[PDB]
C-alpha cells in the first residue's frame, strides 16, 4: 500500500520557466552594460552545466557550487568580462524573487500531507535545497527532504532513494516517486521497487513513457493514481 509520495524538484515542483527567467536575471546582473548578449551567456552557461551534470549522474556527490563557479570562470575568460566573485550571492537573491512553483503544487502537497509521507528527493546541496524550499514557501509541507549530499551520490544512484525510504520508514513498494527525468527519476526510483510517475507537462517525452509506471501532465493526477493503487 502506498504510504509515501516523493517528489523531484526542478521541473516537478518549481518551474523550468521560472528557472530560465531567474537565470537570465542573474546573467543580466553579472554583465551590466558589458557588450555581451546576456541570453548568449546564459545559453553557453546552460550548455556547459548540462554537460557537467550529465557526466556525474549516478556518481559520487561533488559540490555543485564549485562546478558552477568554474564554468563562470571559464566564461568570464572566454568573453572578457569581470568574473563575479558574488556570483553565488547574486544567484540566491534572484532565486528568492523569481523562483516559481507550478500552479498546482501547494494544492497537491496539502492534499497529501498528513495522509501520506510527503518527501522530496533532489540532486542538490542540502543547505541550498532547504533555503530554496523556504524561499518558495513550501519547506513546511514536507515530512522529509533527502539530497545527493546526504546520500553521497547523485540520482539515479540507489542510495539516494534508499535513504529517503529509510527516513520515511517505508518499503520501496509502499512509495511513489514523481519526477520529470525518465532516466534519473523513473528509472532510478524503480530500482528500489518504487512506483514511478513521469511528469511530462508539455508531452515532450513520449519517446520515454515506457520507462515509468504512470505518466501525468499535472501533479493533481498523482493523488488519483495513489488512491486508485490503494
Ligand atoms: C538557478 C539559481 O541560481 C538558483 C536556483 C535555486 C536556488 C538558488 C539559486
Ligand atoms: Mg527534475
Amino acid at each position: 500500500m502506498i504510504r509515501a509520495v516523493f517528489f523531484d524538484s526542478l521541473g516537478t515542483l518549481n518551474s523550468v520557466e521560472g528557472h530560465a527567467k531567474m537565470h537570465l536575471k542573474i546573467m543580466e546582473e553579472v554583465l551590466g552594460d558589458y557588450p555581451l548578449n546576456p541570453k548568449t551567456l546564459l545559453d553557453e552557461y546552460n550548455k556547459l552545466t548540462r554537460e557537467a551534470f550529465s557526466n556525474y549522474a549516478g556518481k559520487p556527490y561533488r559540490g555543485l557550487r564549485d562546478i558552477l563557479e568554474e564554468v563562470m570562470r571559464k566564461l568570464a575568460e572566454k568573453y572578457g568580462f569581470k568574473y563575479p566573485e558574488n556570483f553565488w550571492e547574486i544567484s540566491l537573491r534572484m532565486s528568492q524573487r523569481y523562483g516559481e512553483l507550478y500552479p498546482e503544487v501547494v494544492e497537491v502537497l496539502k492534499s497529501l500531507k498528513g495522509k501520506y509521507h510527503v518527501g522530496m528527493i533532489t540532486d542538490s546541496a542540502t543547505e541550498q535545497a532547504m533555503a530554496f524550499l523556504d524561499a518558495l514557501g513550501i519547506k513546511d509541507l514536507f515530512d522529509s527532504i533527502t539530497t545527493s549530499e546526504e546520500a553521497g551520490f547523485f540520482k539515479p544512484h540507489p542510495r539516494i532513494f534508499e535513504l529517503a525510504l529509510k527516513k520515511a520508514g517505508v518499503k520501496g513498494e509502499e512509495a511513489v516517486y514523481v519526477g520529470d527525468n525518465p532516466v534519473k527519476d523513473a528509472g532510478g526510483s524503480k530500482n528500489l521497487g518504487m512506483t514511478s510517475i513521469l511528469l511530462d507537462r508539455k508531452g515532450e517525452k513520449r519517446e520515454f513513457w515506457d520507462k515509468a509506471d504512470f505518466i501525468v501532465s499535472d501533479l493533481r493526477e498523482v493523488i488519483k493514481i495513489v488512491d486508485e493503487l490503494n
